[PDB]
């Protein structure tokens, strides 16, 4: 009976900041951060493997995209099962917030690597098949009750990457942000994007504007999330 | 419980296709599962189109395509084997499903070989193994084997037999690739010296059949052994 909620949005939208705010507000509220965040960093063999392929992807995305995308999605699924069958036990009003989803894996990141030619046809169709299957064999219990879209302009995100001062992100272009921004807008706002996941097409969505700094002034955002939660 | 599942293992062109085509005629309670890869050799389906494409590139450039090929082949094998459980041998008295190869040849014969030939780098190989571990962990007793039949043939036999089958992309297959695959087959199924990461495999019954002798119009003795093997599982 744990409520599953995806937190979605562009690079440096403030997803991590937001989720770390939410888990501290209730004893019923828990967070699963995404694998890619964990990799970008006495450390596990997923880190080991995650470290290498993220680096490999930066040199040569047209060689490594499929391997990376395949591994990122398994790593997410495992983690999401780990918290769902353990953690939050056994809350009165349990809610698990997922940082991004297997849908963002596929329809944001994997799709954009295919469109920019870092995956060929065969890789993209093997990926979608593998995706459809990995999720239907193992990921049933990962269907989302709702989605929270943190909406920021592509410009705020690039500025937010600068504010976060990580050396390796510094060369991310605004057009790359625009592609991902547009892809988010057509999946989550316009709802033009048709997935192979029919139930998604009518999952409730809460769209929040995080252009303006919320780190010291988040209560109105938290109010909107609590209202959205009761409505499910 | 309650379909018995027996995998047929052996080197390339040892004679697994020929022997399952023989076995499956002899009892309506016996079915077979052709291995997806052997199918990918030949409007076609999604998988078959991907398979043939990923196979040719694999041939053309194994160090690029080994990780991709091996995951698609194994995912597709699990798919074909799970369907068979479902669509097959619903009500029959003693159901037996004969898999042409298994999830364990995918990894410990082929992917492993490919790693050993530097066709997959360390991170690739480790990623493959991670995925293979977890994924078979999820099924448990369901695809898990009741028995292996090993069809053991020397590489010369296999080499000659590749000649007899006469496939274009196959005459390239060098004698020394065949010898290495033999090594791994002997170690896993004959001398039982392969460490592996699935507990029950140490226990699983294995019938070895010497198949160096042509057996096409002369296979009763081999079949008799199989019938005797089954009545112990
Ligand atoms: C089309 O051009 C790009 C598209 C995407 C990128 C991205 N870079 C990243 C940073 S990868 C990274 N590695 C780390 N080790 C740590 C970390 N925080 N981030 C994410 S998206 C960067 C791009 O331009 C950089 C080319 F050198
Ligand atoms: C030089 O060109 C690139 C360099 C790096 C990238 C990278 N993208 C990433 C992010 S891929 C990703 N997939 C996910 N499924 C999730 C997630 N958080 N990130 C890391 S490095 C992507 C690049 O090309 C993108 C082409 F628009
Ligand atoms: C180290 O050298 C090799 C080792 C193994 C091979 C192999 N070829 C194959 C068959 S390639 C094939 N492609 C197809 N499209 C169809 C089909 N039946 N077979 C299996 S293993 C091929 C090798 O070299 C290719 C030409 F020397
Ligand atoms: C040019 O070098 C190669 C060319 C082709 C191969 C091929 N192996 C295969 C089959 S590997 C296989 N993996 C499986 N998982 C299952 C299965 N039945 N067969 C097709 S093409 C393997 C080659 O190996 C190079 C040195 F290991
Ligand atoms: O309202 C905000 C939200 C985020 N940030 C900063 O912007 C960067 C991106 O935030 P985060 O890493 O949480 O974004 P994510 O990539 O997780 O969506 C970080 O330096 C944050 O501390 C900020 O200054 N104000
Ligand atoms: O007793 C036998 C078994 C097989 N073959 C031939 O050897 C080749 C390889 O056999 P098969 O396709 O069964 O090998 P697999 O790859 O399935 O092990 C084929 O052309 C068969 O006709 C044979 O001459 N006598």
């Amino acid at each position: 009976r744990i409520k599953k909620i995806s937190i979605e949005g562009n690079i440096a939208a403030g997803k991590s900041t937001f989720v770390n705010i939410l888990k501290q507000l209730s004893e019923d509220w828990e967070v699963v951060p995404e694998p890619v965040a964990r990799w970008s960093n006495e450390l596990t063999m997923e880190q080991k493997n995650g470290g290498n392929v993220l680096q490999m992807m930066y040199e040569k995305p047209e060689r490594w995209s499929f391997t990376f995308q395949t591994y990122a999605c398994l790593s997410r699924i495992r983690a999401q099962l780990a918290s769902l069958n353990g953690k939050l036990k056994d809350a009165e009003k349990p809610v698990l917030f997922f940082e991004r989803s297997v849908y963002s894996d596929r329809y944001i990141f994997a799709s954009n690597l295919y469109e920019s030619e870092s995956m060929n046809e065969t890789e993209w169709t093997i990926y979608q098949d593998w995706h459809d299957w990995m999720n239907n064999q193992f990921g049933q219990s990962l269907e989302l009750d709702g989605i929270i879209y943190l909406q920021a302009t592509p410009e705020t995100c690039l500025h937010r990457i600068y504010l976060r001062g990580r050396n390796e992100e510094q060369g991310i272009p605004l057009e790359y942000l625009e592609k991902l921004h547009y892809k988010h807008e057509s999946w989550l706002l316009h709802r033009t994007l048709k997935t192979n996941f029919d139930y998604l097409q009518e999952v409730p969505i809460l769209t929040l504007d995080v252009n303006e700094d919320f780190k010291d002034k988040y209560e109105s955002l938290v109010e909107k999330v609590k209202e959205f939660l009761s409505t499910l």
